């Protein structure tokens, strides 16, 4: 009860900002590296985890709220952000840390975007390699800084879910009327590195909704919160299972040889449609990435204020040329999400959520004096401190130890193999 969330529209308008647009057409390939059974239970293991580290942000926001209004402050005309909650609960090294991390990772948030959107629009008209097409599509997206900012929020996410579960239904669809070949295998793990690059690339997937509540985070005050509102978290997976299942019962073990699994169905009007529906979905995900680190590049370099349109373009130009350079240099679609999910998302959606919250209520004071307690699912405060330790070893071990040996090596074979500048990746 008082959950500070809202009604049933805002609650689902929560579940809509859980982008897994892109990393739809990749799940099949991490089928293929780990086997079937390995690839549901990580899947139920992963979302679990993020929703609970989702929750953990969400208390911590309205610890800070409730610490500051009361020694008396006035929140309004004033959005808090994620830094500003670390600063004032922890010190300056977390503010500085959940700084370098959160503009790190939508840096390289975006460059996978500008591949992903290049890489699809092969499979319509394939006249031009795919870095001719990264050529159009990055002086296409160098045009944002134009753009000031986005009006409204939530037309753009309540139609990409739609985008998203025509998508996620086609590829189960016609999977299953394609039909089982005659003579495909199914192997399932053989060596370690593609284990292990592939149960990383199934971490990176389940980390975008709390990537979300780290930036907006909007909160209002609280409602009775009818408990069927948790019923919206568990959407996801009636997207990622069937999808990424009946893609891998069919075609076999020719999937680690493709990443993107528009390559292996049938040419249809259905298809195109796909291909269209996604690009116009990679699309929006670019700007809405871009934008923050335009706002903080302006702050920091100190011209916040800006009345022409070409000045603020103008000056607005050392952050996207190396988002175009890194998708030119590097094009690997699915094998840089696993790297990049080892380096970067192990850290800012799950060790971190996880460890502010256990240095923050160390002490009985700060523990009797709380602004929430424990929730009715995890009475005891000793349950919520064995499960954040837990979590902190695991992604520790298992996430940044074996997943980033693997996911760099498979890396550099990736280079050892196509070079650099690659013309065409995985094409004919
Ligand atoms: O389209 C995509 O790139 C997949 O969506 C995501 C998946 C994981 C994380 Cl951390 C962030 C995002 Cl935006
Ligand atoms: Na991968």
């Amino acid at each position: 009860f008082l959950w500070h969330g809202g009604s049933v529209w805002d609650a689902w308008f929560s579940c809509a900002s859980n982008q897994v647009a892109q990393v739809l057409l990749t799940l099949p390939y991490s089928f293929s590296q780990l086997g079937m059974l390995s690839g549901i239970v990580l899947q139920i293991f992963y979302g679990l985890l993020g929703s609970w580290t989702a929750y953990l942000i969400s208390v911590l926001y309205v610890e800070y709220r409730a610490r500051k209004e009361k020694e008396g402050k006035s929140f309004k005309n004033h959005v808090i952000q994620w830094f500003e909650v670390l600063d004032g609960l922890l010190g300056s090294y977390w503010k500085a840390l959940g700084l370098a991390f959160n503009c790190t990772f939508l840096l390289f948030g975006s460059v996978i975007q500008l591949i992903a959107c290049a890489s699809n629009i092969y499979y319509i008209n394939d006249h031009l390699d795919k870095r001719t097409w990264t050529y159009i599509f990055g002086a296409c997206c160098a045009t944002t800084v134009f753009i000031p900012s986005f009006h409204n929020y939530r037309i753009w996410s309540f139609l990409g879910l739609g985008m998203t579960t025509y998508t996620a239904w086609y590829l189960a669809i016609a999977s299953i009327i394609h039909g089982q070949a005659e003579g495909v295998k199914h192997s399932g793990p053989t060596k370690l590195v593609l284990y292990f690059t592939g149960a990383t690339n199934i971490l990176y997937t389940f980390g975008g909704h709390a990537v979300t509540v780290e930036i907006m985070h909007a909160m209002w005050k609280p409602q009775k919160f009818k408990y069927i509102y948790l019923m919206a978290t568990l959407y996801v997976f009636t997207l990622t299972i069937p999808s990424a299942a009946a893609v891998y019962w069919a075609f076999g073990d020719a999937l680690l040889d493709h990443s993107n699994a528009f390559s292996l169905m049938p040419k249809n009007a259905w298809r195109d449609a796909a291909v269209i529906l996604m690009l116009i979905h990679q699309f929006i995900t670019f700007g809405f990435a871009c934008t923050p680190l335009y706002f903080v590049w302006e702050k920091v370099i100190g011209m916040h204020d800006t009345k022409s349109i070409c000045l603020r373009a103008l000056a607005r130009l050392p952050v996207v040329i190396p988002i175009w350079f890194l998708a030119i240099i590097f094009p690997f679609f699915g094998p840089i999400n696993s790297a990049v999910g080892a380096l970067l998302v192990s850290f800012t959606v799950y060790i971190i959520p996880s460890l502010a919250h256990m240095l923050t209520y160390r002490s009985a004071s700060a523990r009797q004096n709380a602004a929430e307690k424990p929730p009715f699912f995890m009475p005891s405060w000793t349950a919520m401190y064995v499960l954040n330790a837990f979590v902190v070893v695991w992604v520790l071990i298992v996430g940044f130890g074996f997943g980033g040996w693997a996911s760099v090596t498979n890396f550099v074979r990736q280079v050892d193999t196509f070079g650099l500048f690659a013309k065409c990746y995985q094409c004919k």
